[PDB]
């Protein structure tokens, strides 16, 4: 009769700990899901919570196998529950949020949440962030909006959400298109929803996949080395994402290596190290001439999520561009 | 009127497209004199002399142009009242900090670019150039370090960065804010960078024709060690990590860089995250590994300072000292 | 054919010129619409443009009479054009946008535009602003999103759009829920639409109105005077909006005057002087008990627009609070 | 031997409390200074703290009498302590910070701090904020920087600090010139200091004053009533600050009232309701002619603070403008 709500715990600074409340030092992986739930007894006011510990890692070590395990579990257990919260490291939550946004086939709410302060800190942000994540997953209006991230009283879509600051509790922002809703006193005023296709409206199906296509990221800057790009090509990577300078521009020697790569079986996506705004067509690079794909507003690490999934469907740069214009 | 020298390097500000109402352009259509002639009002505020140093897209900016530019300004400091450098946007933030650490001229040195090509409707380059010459003309600008002047704002070389791929308002000092705003050809300076620059740095490039080799590697989920293993296999002097969150490293990359740091490669941890410090005293024992924490320097600015450090030392603790002072 | 677009000019810095190009002085409603078009020859590549001068005022002198004229004309002339651009000063464009967003029943694109620099200034922003406003009004995907403001290559909804900076060309932002779309190379990638009800989904109809209910705005600050609030009450005002401190809070003397007035026929809305975030219920003020309405994310000048309209339908606070939850 | 730090408590949300850790409802001033101090036992690691509860009000009720009390106390008590922390409400902290920044002659560190969540909240921000405020008051490097605000791990100058968001724990930002330092692991890396004159470098001497000149604030907006302005003039106010539209512009009817009043000796400052950027001279308003002062980056409530203090030395509009260009 209260919403049934599953928490899938993956680790992160929300389950991490230091030897002092008032020193910054901490390590991830100290606290199980039972202990987090128990630190918020007010959850039983809003939901019937069930917690499982899928893994316990720092999200700096998030990987393809944990992504597959999560998407598979959510997809199989969808019918058991009214929604899911995933407790997660903050460092790569914006990656896992987008991978689930594209492969989750459950249109029931799936809410990701972490903490910028360890469980042991003075003014720890984890307990209230977890409360609000359950408020969100239990809100009937949260369904059909794609996979969500809830941080600092804010409901953010999985596609546009990113980290803006290294330490600030208020780091997570949807920096191009804004947030979906604000949470106040356990109620959400939703004024937006992602137009890009997600969840059950995407062709991606990882139900029977045990690995993903290999996709690396190369940085651009003055005097950039080509050695990173060469190393990925030498290893037969399925794709490379460029964190370009400005509007996805390539240092000349990186450009040389990725042009060869795009014409010899490696997919190439131009994104940007710049934190907001689209990597666009119709600027300084004719993507189609090189066989590149322009990432749009997807940053390097998001573009790598969508490129891995595009490559389960096609190697064709025109098709990949069509997928980067729809998802 | 002061004497002001424009040193032109190319970029969108001197780039053009086939239409004022389409986004497509190539850099380097336009020479320095053409730019200057485009803004006749410069006459009202300065005696302007333009020289072309190079003509390239800043996406192709490199160690040799940096060395040329810093030598040029240091050689010619006595000869002018200040400098404006016209430059692409994409790496303006790297050139700005290189120069901020390496120019010993404490007269005004102001970088400027354009987010719209000189051909475009509502081109931003003319008023930008105009405001850059105002900044270089104001004696208040002296002793503030190398500056960037974009969208009516004066920003310090260390903190300035691009926030947006296309916005005319892209250039911000995202951690500590601007030094001043330009209104009607006057600046109200309320700020100056506390970090040591120009003649308070030990870095001199006057007889250097190259810089230590410093690469950047990106972190992300399931990150490849192969990029870092490449730079190490090549004998790179230094690698900056574009960390996740507070300068964190995927396990593979962590292992490779920890092994390199013991073989002598300098390792700085920075962050792909656009604002905030990569700090000591978080998840990574930097002293245990011989790693250096970048502070607020983003990965491309971290490279600038690591290259210069690497002209003076390979000692981690001594690199951390330099990353705490400049 | 190319779409037929109507430019309705109201004046503004965009029609306004200075004495120099390189000094900050200018007059507003200097020159006219036909002058404004002729400065942008490229418009004829994208539409068949006709201009009409409605009024010629600096938007700091904007008023109910210009609002009523604008809305009736857009609603009357709707059938014979494919879309509208309204040239307007920047200072109060956010207020006119939300009035029009509520009272226009034309669901063809309605776009507001201005300029932050004068006509004659170096790097004048008006010409490209006007070009992109016509792109937006000409796009079929612009229909049914409400009244829009198009500034600095960005499409902003009438409701959330506001000024962030006194002089920056990039001043206009939707500071709570972000923009709907970015314009690049004459094309828009819409990824958002406002969920709050607008244009033909509102019951507001000003067709037969010649004046609007009287709504004043009072400011809160340390040691605030109650004299302004008392002056609007003595004048028999229909409504009062509070620019509160923090989360909509009231200086003691303002609390006293507004609480007295809310129980004897004056509608009272708590908004905030703070530039982003909702003035919420459930905080320090029990709105229901005083007969106050919480403005949500509407800032004082926006709350005033919605309060004047709500008072054309009802004087009941619970019903005004309902309108404030829906539009 | 750790430093001696004086906490002066004035109330606010930092001292506030609600029925539930999870519900938003609260009231200010439920817990006293010693309770706040004992909730952060770790303060003994970094200082010898002495608390004095000076008043106990919501900062929505802050007033001239509390300002005078605080300035005279800090000034008298300077030589008995190494540094001051003032606990205060958030809503007007930015006003008090500025008044103290102009009236305090003690150049030892003086830090203000509050909380956006009440002390009873889950993930309450006050405890670690208070910890950080005392770190900042203990740090000698803070001396000579003017009065500070410490919130959300940031050191902010009293002049430029303002609220950005109605509820966000990260709401306090130096929105024009940025912050002075970030706090991490109990340490500050200061990279900035305000160039504007503060503390000992101002002429402002409140030592014998028991009242401050009367300064009100009137809001601009479409169709603005002249009644607020006329109410303040009728009452013989000593000055009026206008929260102008755009770059300090005034609606017709308010412009008429303020112009008439400056002619007979009322001090009139043009500020802007726009949250960032300066209200400049030499835009659309001839300040020289009307006897008006442009407020620069001072927002309306900040402008009030400096105008009241300008008015303790001069009523001469040109002398008041010179004060507005120096502080």
């Amino acid at each position: 009769h209260l919403p049934n709500i599953t928490i899938l715990a993956t680790g992160g600074t929300i389950a991490g700990g230091g030897d002092s409340a008032t020193k910054s030092n901490y390590t991830v992986g100290k606290v199980g899901v039972e202990n987090l739930v128990n630190a918020v007894p007010q959850l039983k006011d809003i939901a019937n919570v069930k917690g499982e510990q899928v893994v316990n890692i720092g999200s700096q070590d998030m990987n393809d196998n944990v992504w597959l395990t999560l998407a598979k579990k959510i997809n199989t257990d969808c019918d058991k529950t009214d929604g899911f919260v995933i407790t997660h490291g903050t460092d790569t939550m914006e990656e896992t949020a987008y991978f689930l946004d594209l492969t989750v086939k459950c249109d029931k709410p799936v809410v990701m949440v972490g903490a910028m302060r360890p469980s042991t800190s003075m003014s720890a942000d984890g307990p209230f962030n977890l409360y609000n994540a359950v408020v969100t997953a239990a809100d009937k209006a949260s369904a059909n909006r794609g996979v969500l991230v809830v941080m600092n009283d804010t409901v953010l879509d999985g596609r546009d959400v990113t980290m803006t600051n290294t330490t600030d509790v208020a780091t997570f922002k949807s920096v191009n298109y804004g947030p979906l809703g604000y949470i106040h006193n356990g109620k959400i005023d939703y004024q937006r929803t992602p137009a890009r296709k997600h969840t059950s409206d995407t062709p991606f199906d990882v139900s029977k996949l045990n690995e993903l296509p290999k996709v690396g990221i190369v940085y651009n800057y003055a005097n950039a080395s080509d050695l990173p790009a060469k190393a990925l090509v030498d290893a037969g990577y399925d794709g490379i994402v460029s964190a370009g300078v400005g509007n996805g521009n390539l240092y000349k020697s990186v450009f040389d290596t990725l042009a060869t790569a795009a014409k010899t079986g490696t997919a190439v996506v131009r994104s940007s190290r710049v934190p907001t705004g689209a990597t666009t067509q119709d600027a300084e690079v004719d993507d189609a001439k090189y066989g590149f794909v322009a990432s749009g507003t997807l940053n390097p690490q998001k573009a790598r999520v969508l490129l891995q999934l595009a490559l389960t469907q096609t190697k064709d740069p025109q098709q990949i561009q069509q997928i980067f214009n729809q998802y």
